[PDB]
């Protein structure tokens, strides 16, 4: 094609199929990889990436490669050195081999980097994009094939800690490649060089291959079990979840085991009701086009054409899936509905794990709410189960106690670089002023001083902040609970084979854990209610806490209506249920951890290198329980005054980026707080105009209610517009007349100019904000613009916009 990304993909179409169909790669996909061949390919990759990044640094400022210089995100030589130290011992330097094909690849890399840098892209692509695609799965295979530690040792080459979203980063990289200005003959040479790189990898793989040459029901009956957890897994994730679920069966009064439905025939499940209250749980991963895992095939087919009655069987299903597949969790949903229709009764709602989001936390949530449901559906053991042991340190020096820090002891005081999620930097609150002009809601512009923190950031990157719950809430909880909050204590995990030895940094006081470590504002989960049920003296409240710990009957309805809809925090529950008198150590054991909150950076580092600007709306509402609830992070930051008030924060890289060429036009859409990152963009753009660089058009599409209410940055945006930095300033006011006006209408208004920019000027579209379904609205608006002004059918216009998305030109930064 015309654009470099599409042209390279079309050129490598065939050699990619040939590469992934190489004998070694096919054996890798099936999981049949050996440690020796893996060491061989890893050493070869060490040599190859060393040569490649050597030439990259040699040409990191040559215009034929400069847009592709992402050392902090893509480079692999350090991770490959770590993996060589792992796989080849401490003296890996002299032990790793250097195969002839590896030498040929390195020689071609050096030839390119030395006398033909315009072709270097073709190699980088061939490697780096490839590492961001299949590489995410291969690791999950190796972790099981070679059995490596879960810490990722030996697989650091497959880990990109600075790439939060690999798909969006591949979009950005495609955009940077399309930035490369080149003659068509140079483009053809580049495609041929990408073919050459693929062929080098293919023959490397070829050479490396040349250097290699009973009834389960009656068994539970004969072993005394009542819980069995079948798993349908291919890369071990469902195995992990099923084994972790079986381990906790012995820790609730029952006992359970895992099971592979590839060695049993599940027709035996017909004779399962003959066990004194038993449960059958499935952890089913889905693959292909909604097809089951291989081991579950015999299961799946058996589910198809059968109707053997299994009345009395109690079951529960959890599905491992991924939202980006248009067959989401087909296997889990199928097993769930088929088991229901066959005559079994369900105990807990089917879980739908999302690999696109967070599968581990999803499974943790599902299990946390799952166990109390089974408990209160089968009866009770007086809730006689614990997880942490309390140890009170009545005499202890203060330099040994955690006072609120997140990483190492006293890390908040001896602040030493680097700073990240585990060691946040305590930024100084420079400014904290009100952006909102009215009185409906509070919107604030904070400035964090990170002067000597050595922290870098770009416009569009995010800043996360560790807040602290309101101290009045902590004091009230301590009073009503009748417990001393200044008691230095610790909670030690008695499950030895777990690195997680504490529910939060210990030793520390109950007050510190309630202020900085525990979320005491979000609605309580089912598990904490079922565990507090044993501390309710009145039966009219103990039975209420018991019923609110199940998925069936009036229980789930009452839980959703009284705790979820009303949004009652733990203090409100202790108030409305005066019988609850639990110990504070158990409450600390049960309460979830206080999470950090992210915000879009509202400043360009090119004009504010030692400060990070945040634009945030304060969360504060009247809950249906009468009580007024305050957002943790927003109120916490609002309380920060320049009279030194520190904020523990860190910076997470995002793929939201301005175009590399200053001449490229931008179309930013951000109603409300979604203006935050663009406030940075414009600044940088303005700065680029001050440096004498030719800057293209810059269009902003902001949206608010009334011009006198919540017009954010009105004066700054006006100054930007009159200085010429901001080309157009189109604001939609949703409450300034009869019919409301949104930014989609303003886009539809400027359809002709927008199309001319997109088609003739190669513009970049940006969308940001927490506005409801705003994404699809702007998306359909651009669909219609492209369909009309580019003589296109609707289908080809939607494909045009999705292509823009692929080329890294239609970017999103939405939240909720
Ligand atoms: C990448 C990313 C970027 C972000 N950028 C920004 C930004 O630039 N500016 C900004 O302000 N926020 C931004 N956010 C959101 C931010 O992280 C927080 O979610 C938000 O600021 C609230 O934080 P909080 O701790 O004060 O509220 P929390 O203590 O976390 O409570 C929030 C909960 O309160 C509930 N709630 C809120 N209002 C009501 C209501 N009327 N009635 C009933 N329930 C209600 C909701 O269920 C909500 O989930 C971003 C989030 C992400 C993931
Ligand atoms: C295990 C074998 C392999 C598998 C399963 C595999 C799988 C994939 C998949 C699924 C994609 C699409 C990702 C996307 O565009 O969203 C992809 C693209 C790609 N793969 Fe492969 N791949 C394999 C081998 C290789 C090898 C050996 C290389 C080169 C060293 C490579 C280079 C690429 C590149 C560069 C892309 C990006 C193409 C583009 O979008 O322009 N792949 N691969
Ligand atoms: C080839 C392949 C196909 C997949 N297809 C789907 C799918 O169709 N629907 C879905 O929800 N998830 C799909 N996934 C996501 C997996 O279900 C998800 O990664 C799951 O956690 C894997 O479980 P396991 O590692 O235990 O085998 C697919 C994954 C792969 C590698």
């Amino acid at each position: 094609s015309q654009d470099l990304s599409e042209a390279l993909k079309e050129a490598t179409k065939e050699v990619h199929i040939r590469a992934e169909n190489s004998e070694f790669m096919r054996n890798f996909q099936k999981g049949q990889v050996s440690r020796e061949g893996f060491k061989l390919v890893m050493a070869s990759l060490y040599h190859i990436y060393t040569a490649l990044e050597e030439e990259i640094e040699r040409n990191k400022q040559n215009p034929v490669y400069a847009p592709l210089y992402f050392p902090e995100e893509l480079h692999r030589r350090a991770a490959l050195e770590q993996d060589m130290a792992f796989w080849y011992g401490p003296h890996w330097q002299e032990a790793i081999p250097y195969t002839p094909a590896t030498q040929h690849y390195v020689k071609r890399l050096h030839e390119v980097g030395g006398t033909h840098p315009e072709l270097l892209v073709a190699h980088a692509y061939t490697r780096y994009l490839g590492d961001l695609s299949g590489g995410q799965v291969l690791k999950k295979i190796a972790q099981k094939a070679m059995a490596l530690p879960s810490s990722g040792e030996g697989l650091a080459f497959f880990t990109f800690p600075s790439i939060d979203n690999p798909t969006k980063f591949k979009q950005l990289y495609r955009a940077r490649m399309n930035t490369l200005e080149m003659t068509p003959e140079v483009k053809h040479r580049v495609t041929e060089e990408a073919k050459t790189a693929f062929l080098l990898n293919i023959e490397l793989f070829e050479e490396l291959q040349a250097l290699l040459p009973s009834s389960f029901v009656e068994k539970m009956k004969k072993t005394g079990r009542n819980i069995i957890v079948f798993y349908g897994s291919q890369t071990g994730t469902a195995e992990e979840f099923a084994n972790r679920l079986s381990k906790d069966a012995h820790r609730y009064g029952m006992r359970g085991m895992s099971a592979d439905p590839e060695e049993y025939d599940l027709a035996d499940l017909s004779s399962l009701p003959e066990i004194d209250k038993s449960l059958v749980v499935f952890c089913m991963a889905t693959y292909g086009e909604g097809d089951p895992t291989d081991n579950a095939q015999d299961f799946y087919d058996w589910l198809q054409e059968t109707d053997v009655d299994l009345t009395g069987v109690k079951f529960a299903v959890f599905g491992l899936g991924n939202k980006t597949y248009e067959h989401f969790n087909a296997m889990g949903k199928y097993v769930d509905q088929r088991l229901e229709q066959l005559g079994a009764q369900r105990i807990f709602e089917l879980g739908l794990g999302d690999d696109d989001g967070n599968l581990e936390e999803d499974f943790i949530t599902w299990r946390e709410q799952f166990w109390p449901a089974v408990c209160e559906f089968f009866g009770v053991e007086a809730s006689s189960i614990r997880q942490y042991e309390l140890v009170v340190h009545e005499d202890m020096d203060v330099a040994k106690v955690y006072t609120g820090e997140m990483g190492r002891l006293k890390s908040y005081e001896n602040q030493k670089p680097p700073f990240d999620a585990k060691n946040p930097f305590l930024a100084a609150v420079t400014a904290n002023r009100k952006l909102n002009q009215g009185t409906e809601r509070h919107l604030m512009h904070l400035e964090l001083d990170i002067s000597d923190s050595k922290i870098r950031y770009e416009s569009g990157d995010h800043v996360a902040v560790y807040p602290a719950n309101d101290s009045a809430l902590v004091n009230q909880i301590g009073e009503i609970l009748g417990a001393d909050l200044d008691v230095i204590m610790s909670l030690n995990n008695l499950d030895e084979e777990s690195n997680k030895k504490h529910p939060f940094p210990c030793p520390t006081t109950y007050r510190t854990a309630l202020t900085y470590y525990l979320d005491i504002t979000n609605p309580p989960r089912t598990n904490v209610l079922y565990e507090l049920a044993q501390y309710a003296s009145e039966p009219s409240e103990q039975e209420h806490l018991h019923k609110m710990a199940s998925s069936s009957g009036e229980g789930k309805e009452l839980y959703l209506s009284w705790v979820v809809e009303a949004r009652r925090h733990i203090l409100a529950i202790l108030q409305d249920y005066p019988s609850l008198r639990p110990p504070i150590d158990h409450l600390c054991e049960l309460l979830p951890r206080l999470q950090a909150r992210y915000y879009s950076i509202a400043s360009s580092s090119k004009v504010h290198p030692n400060s990070v600007h945040i634009c945030a709306v304060a969360v504060e509402y009247e809950a249906k329980s009468g009580r007024v609830n305050k957002g943790v992070a927003t109120s916490w930051l609002r309380a920060k005054e320049p009279a030194r008030a520190l904020v523990p924060m860190f910076v997470r890289k995002s793929q939201f980026r301005l175009p590399f060429k200053s001449t490229t036009p931008v179309i930013m859409v951000g109603p409300g707080t979604g203006i935050a990152p663009f406030m940075g963009f414009i600044q940088e753009r303005a700065w680029l105009r001050e440096q004498g660089k030719e800057v293209g058009e810059t269009l902003l599409y902001y949206g608010c209610r009334r011009s006198d209410e919540d017009y954010l940055y009105r004066e700054e945006l006006a100054r930007f517009h009159k200085d010429g930095a901001l080309t157009q300033l189109n604001v939609a006011f949703s409450r300034e007349q009869a019919h409301k006006v949104y930014v989609q209408h303003l886009l539809k208004r400027d359809r002709e100019h927008l199309w001319k920019l997109i088609h003739e000027g190669g513009a970049h579209i940006y969308v940001c904000g927490d506005a409801r379904n705003m994404a699809k609205d702007v998306q359909n608006t651009f669909y219609d613009i492209v369909a009309e002004f580019g003589p296109m059918e609707h289908t080809q216009a939607v494909d045009y916009v999705k292509k823009l998305m692929t080329k890294g030109r239609y970017s999103l930064d939405v939240w909720s």
